């Protein structure tokens, strides 16, 4: 029983950790192998100085992908863990390894928003901690903090350089678009309350795809497909409860609220956690 | 900028879970050194659970009855010993990845991270506190017995917490490395049940200072109060009662945000008579307390927005 925001546990990113200095710039790297991926605005060899621990890596070649720098250095990481660049979707969670000067400093479980921003924890000093997922004994490196935007907010790139969002490298007037809650993730979320016992919000009604739509659009809600009902049909099968009849749940709760009562200990509508997430966390899969 | 609730990176602590197994039953071990520390309970069947004798239990053992695994290769026990409620496995290997480390005691409040394993494999780290009532709200299934809470100061890590059991409600209880429960608790399945909960208001005091440093001030009014007066409306809320060293615990934040803590104290009242009226505090609907004033001080900005 229980229900927590989880991150995947971090050693295999820690181990990969470095500090990346270039004139009076500050920030953290990446080492996989012999290369060493950092944010591009860190910015010949020796210019730049790679600190992993107490021990300076040398740097022996560099060359730019996108938005990200990446320092050829003379040392492979012993460390390096089996892995994989991946780009992910809005409504997807990811771990984040905070790190300040090559040091990591906590671990949070966040989601990419349906406006590309990440709602993080990041102080000055957190330009090139790193997101990312477990899958196995293979680490999928999915986002790269390169800034944060006027509301609080963050962005970042994949580990191809590449932003999520209409944003760019530079100090200019950036701002967040409007953003949607994760429709898919709320429902799961109402799913992962059911299997804890929580079923106060369950009633004997079922809707339509297009009707739940049509409510949700009023609600700041993104649109749900068919794609996501055929990703809650395994919770769908294992409370009981069709996605549709959960969606008249949802709808219930989006024109009345909470009455007081609380959902998993919370007064809001969670929607950082995928489907995947919520299977997961209520099986025991380990890494 | 932003709040969030932060685990430590698990790494160090990654590199000590092992499995352990007596007959049929499988949990958790932590590594250090040539020890694995575990819950007693393993020497125990589930009818065992009702009255165990664990001296009893643990005379008929020898050496070679548990089995320790460190991921692919087998550890050999050459000594046991028992310590309160943990087992103490000797093995002939010390851990090549034991960190630095210290075992610690934690008081009602502290927080804490947890690493959730089965089978002596971490599955998730997450952040939680330990309740005024002695139990955690944890996020354990079965297996995860033996995973282990701690905090991460400097390079050292400080163990707090073995998870040993879940309650009726859903809640969780365990002991500090030495083997000493949280609460009034045993390793028996008797029908105990956890105390009525509070909240941990020093806590809560911690975090709306931390939403100040954020720029968030909507909550704040133009009166201050007595610690005494305080207390009589916080205990009708089912709050803990706010003591002298809380109050001074909290000098360095409000030194930091020029709102006494006792102004601070009068804000909270006002929060608990009115709600929130469709706001939130650092994205927020319901008051949280698992942020302690020195969590703050180390996940916030030194400077207020
Ligand atoms: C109400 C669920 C737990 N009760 C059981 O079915 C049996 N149970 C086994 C064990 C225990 O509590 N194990 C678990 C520990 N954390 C999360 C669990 C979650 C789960 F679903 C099952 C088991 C879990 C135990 C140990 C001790 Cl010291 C005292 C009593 C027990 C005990 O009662
Ligand atoms: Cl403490």
């Amino acid at each position: 029983s229980g229900f927590r925001k989880m991150a995947f546990p971090s050693g295999k990113v820690e181990g990969c950790m470095v500090q990346v200095t270039c004139g009076t710039t500050t920030l953290n790297g990446l080492w996989l192998d012999d290369v060493v991926y950092c944010p591009r605005h860190v910015i010949s060899n020796h210019n730049f100085l790679v600190q992993a621990g107490n021990v300076q890596l040398r740097v022996i070649g560099h060359s730019m992908q996108n938005c990200v720098l990446k320092l050829k250095v003379d040392t492979a990481n012993p460390k390096t863990p089996k892995y994989k660049f991946v780009r992910i979707q809005p409504g997807q969670t990811f771990s984040v390894l905070a790190c300040y000067n090559g040091s990591p400093s906590g671990v949070y479980q966040c989601a990419m928003r349906p406006n590309f921003t990440i709602k993080g924890s990041f102080l000055n000093g957190s330009c090139g901690s790193v997101g990312f997922n477990i899958d196995y004994d293979c680490v999928s490196f999915c986002y790269m903090h390169h800034m944060e935007l006027p509301t609080g907010v963050h962005a970042g790139t994949d580990l191809e350089g590449n932003f999520y969002g209409p944003f760019v490298d530079r100090q200019t007037a950036q701002a967040a678009g409007t953003d949607t809650t994760i429709t898919v993730n709320v429902l799961a979320w109402l799913y992962a309350a059911v299997i804890n016992g929580d079923r106060w919000f369950l009633n004997r009604f079922t809707t339509t795809l297009n009707d739940f739509n049509l409510v949700a659009m009023k609600y700041n809600y993104e649109p749900l497909t068919q794609d996501h009902v055929d990703i809650l049909g395994p919770l769908s099968a294992q409370t009981g409860i069709a996605v549709l009849d959960m969606c008249a749940s949802l709808k219930e709760l989006l024109q009345n609220g909470m009455n007081g009562r609380t959902i998993l200990g919370s007064a809001l509508l969670e929607d950082e956690f995928t489907p995947f997430d919520v299977v997961r966390q209520c099986s025991g899969v380990t890494f």
